[PDB]
């Protein structure tokens, strides 16, 4: 698809390095027009088939693709496309909150009903998703962040649709991906995929938000992705003393190897400890 060939400094001003990537580097940017405050990301183009480096324009294609699609409060959302000769450069929404996890890393330890809270705009933001037959695919701690740091109820933004897929009846998708730690079997098994891998992810994310730990992550990657296959992991009591019979069968239902007996993201919005 073609985007908007014109340079990127005639309708914004760039200022400061908010993250940055592998193949892609953020900056904060300013809309000269309105003065709004946005996000302008770097993708590098690959333009190179042979070449390692850069995203092709196939994975670039499905992520704008996937995102302009999406417009929901609890997930970022595309203003504008641009593109040069080596980058495509995508504005988005200024998500300046922070990681979630690096906020409640501040003391006043979260109460168990309070942790919920949070939780329960994560499942909204997916709950979005999966019904627009969404898979993300790449749901842990460090893509959940904050819209504002500095108010009385934060609003919690999913962001990064880089490993994203729309899931299409016929034709199934089975790649091997995403970080270790958070992902389902089937993506390590490189069997066929669907929405129940980020229903996996999410219970790992509420287990490590109750408790503070990982439930797979081990000494070394070839340990953790035998730990995620044989769906190994335990509440001890040194970390689960304080969680409720609810907050586990919630994870419980969550972390099952077979997906097709994996709790959809319907069945956890009903689920008694969600209520």
């Amino acid at each position: 698809t073609v985007f908007r060939q014109e340079n990127v400094d005639d309708y914004y001003d760039t200022g400061e390095e908010l993250g940055s990537g592998q193949f892609a580097v953020v900056k904060k940017c300013r809309e000269k027009s309105t003065g709004l405050q946005y996000a302008a990301k770097f993708i590098k183009k690959r333009r190179t088939k042979s070449s390692r480096r850069g995203v092709s324009r196939e994975d670039i294609e499905r992520e704008v693709s996937i995102l302009k699609e999406i417009q929901h409060p609890n997930v970022i959302t595309l203003h504008e496309v641009y593109e040069n000769k080596t980058d495509v450069i995508l504005i988005l929404e200024l998500v300046a909150g922070g990681e979630l996890f690096d906020f409640l890393a501040e003391k006043e330890s979260l109460t168990e009903e309070e942790a919920t809270e949070f939780l329960k705009q994560i499942l909204n933001g997916v709950y979005y998703l999966h019904s627009l037959q969404i898979a993300h695919f790449d749901l842990k701690p460090e893509n959940i962040m904050l819209l504002d740091r500095n108010v009385p109820k934060p609003r919690i933004k999913i962001i990064d649709f880089g490993l994203a897929h729309k899931i299409d009846f016929g034709n199934e998708f089975k790649n091997i991906f995403g970080t270790p730690e958070f992902v389902a079997p089937e993506i390590v098994n490189y069997e066929p995929l669907g929405l129940e891998a980020d229903m996996w992810s999410i219970g790992v994310i509420t287990y490590i938000l109750l408790s503070g730990a990982s439930p797979f992550l081990g000494d070394t990657k070839q340990e953790t992705l035998a730990n995620v296959s044989a769906v190994n992991y335990e509440f001890e009591d040194e970390y689960f003393s304080n969680t409720s019979a609810l907050a586990k069968d919630f994870i419980r239902r969550l972390l099952v190897k077979d997906p097709k007996k994996r709790m959809t993201i319907q069945d956890s919005l009903q689920h008694p400890w969600i209520k």
